[PDB]
DNA sequence: TTTGCAGAATCGATTCTGCA
DNA sequence: TTTGCAGAATCGATTCTGCA
């Protein structure tokens, strides 16, 4: 439950999963119209919400 | 006393003066550092203070 | 009727939390 | 003990406002 970069303590493993994405480059959530790409669910909500 | 290009409205001159530097592109606000730039103090007082 | 400083509010974009 | 959604809080960076 830590992330072995930043030290920061995440309430779940689950979203440590998740965190190291930003450290790691990760990138899965990919947008259907462009190739601005997302770690987290929610940026592409919004990039989606503002730009498409 | 009116931008131009965005129609906003602005309390004076001097203000509209600088505020379509967002538009025209005019960065005069050098880094003594990087070759970073701004159209307005309080952006240069910031980067100044967060990476210098 | 104009110049200015130093901080507020806002913006785009992300990561973290509440709740389930 | 784990997955998840939908929104909060935060972040970097800018433009706008209060006050002088
Ligand atoms: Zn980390
Ligand atoms: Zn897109
Ligand atoms: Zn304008
Ligand atoms: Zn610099």
């Amino acid at each position: 439950r830590e992330c072995s970069y930043c030290g920061k303590f995440f309430r779940s493993n689950y979203y440590l999963n998740i965190h190291l994405r930003t450290h790691t480059g990760e990138k899965p959530y990919k947008c259907e119209f462009c190739e601005y790409a997302a770690a987290q669910k929610t940026s592409l909500r919004y990039h989606l919400e503002r730009h498409h």
